[PDB]
């Protein structure tokens, strides 16, 4: 409910690569709120004084309805066009919840993708999110 910003005015965000297992072969994407036929990596704005790892796990619970074991920070990713900067973490999913905030509120969808297929569906509208998987 309060947006936060880095010193250069980029919006602060956090997200997780929500993998099905420690193999990191399949990842959970969620539907775009604006365009539900498109896929995105779940994530969102850091609240004031919120640790990035805490914001990442919170936004994944809100948007994707999953919980799990937080892993490494992958990196910090800027979107120059939209002026935001996202901390991206690995999350190993251990709990899949049936009727989560965004399912109830906006009918948000979620789906498992093989990594190669996640990169494919993100490339057109979300190429920075496709890059999250590069390394
Ligand atoms: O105007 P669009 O439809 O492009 O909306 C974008 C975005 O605009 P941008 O590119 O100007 O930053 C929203 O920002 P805000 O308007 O809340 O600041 C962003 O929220 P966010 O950063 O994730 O923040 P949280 O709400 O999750 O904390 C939202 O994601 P959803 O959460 O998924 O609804 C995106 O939608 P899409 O990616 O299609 O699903
Ligand atoms: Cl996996
Ligand atoms: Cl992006
Ligand atoms: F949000
Ligand atoms: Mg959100
Ligand atoms: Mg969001
Ligand atoms: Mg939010």
């Amino acid at each position: 409910q309060t947006r936060t910003y880095d010193g250069d005015g980029y919006k602060k965000r956090a997200a997780c690569l929500c993998f099905r297992s420690e193999s990191e072969e399949e990842v959970l994407l969620v539907s775009s709120s604006r365009h539900p036929d498109r896929w995105i990596v779940p994530g969102g704005g850091m609240e004031p004084e919120e640790e990035p790892s805490v914001a990442a796990v919170r936004e994944v619970c809100e948007e994707a309805g999953v919980k799990g074991t937080l892993g490494r920070l992958v990196g910090i990713f800027e979107n120059q066009e939209r002026k935001h900067r996202t901390y991206v973490y690995v999350l190993i999913v251990t709990e899949v919840l049936e009727d989560w905030e965004d399912s109830v509120n906006i009918g948000r969808k979620r789906e498992w993708f093989k990594i190669e297929d996640a990169i494919k569906v993100l490339q057109y509208h979300k190429p920075v999110q496709a890059s999250y998987f590069e390394t």
